[PDB]
């Protein structure tokens, strides 16, 4: 009963992923290039293994450009695996939308990777996706 | 001396703008489609008149889908103008990057519209832009 995550999630094709081996610098570049603040982390086979955020990659956040440069300088040789959150909360495409919506707010990541039965990353549910759903629904008898 | 906003700001062509007359619903749609949480508000001549965020449009922080639907239901007939923050902090393209970076953190909007001498919106400086700058600087020594 009711809509499901799969109805409104961000499709795999619009995901921005990194791996535990991705250098912090490259993850940061991806964040700024794709204009997102967090990234799902997969392994070589697209198994979802974690999530990582700007607040992980730039931990001690920064309050001045100088402090930021200091952080950027110390990223060399570091890798996503060291800073990521493993085993994050996930949902399935069949997950009830209202349940998923609740969960979004219970994870610091504020997004829910969507996985299939094999634990492969197939999408992500963002707060924006949930708002889009509420909007689309209003738009109907 | 040093880098300036103009060197790293988001170009006009990549802005997502609304007007004070934009319906709340359309602004919400634009937010979710462009995957941003805030929007500069311009008038018909691209004069920057304000800024508006998801937290403004959905005030009337939702914590469940049902609460969200309640909010979405009450957006009808409302416009951005009522909910926006007028006369926001802005910078110029010539603004010193370190100064601008500091300011980003002093505005709840967490972005700085960039205007020209006529007060026209010509870009925006985001935290992501500033991180991009620190990265680019490091790369070149």
């Amino acid at each position: 009963t009711g809509y499901t995550v799969g109805d409104f999630m961000t499709p795999r094709q619009n995901l921005h992923v990194v791996k535990p081996s991705t250098s912090v610098d490259d993850a940061l570049e991806l964040l700024v290039e794709k204009k997102v603040t967090g990234l799902p982390v997969i392994d070589d086979n697209w198994t979802l293994v974690g999530v990582v955020s700007d607040y992980d990659l730039l931990a001690l956040t920064w309050k001045t450009f100088n402090e930021l440069q200091k952080l950027i300088s110390k990223t060399y040789g570091k890798v996503v695996g060291d800073l990521m959150t493993p085993s994050p909360l996930v949902v399935r495409d069949s997950t009830n939308l209202e349940d998923a919506a609740r969960l979004l707010l219970e994870t610091k990541f504020r997004r829910l990777p969507v996985v299939d039965a094999d634990g492969k990353l197939i999408g992500i549910l963002t707060r924006g996706n949930v708002v889009r759903a509420a909007l689309q629904i209003k738009r109907n008898a």
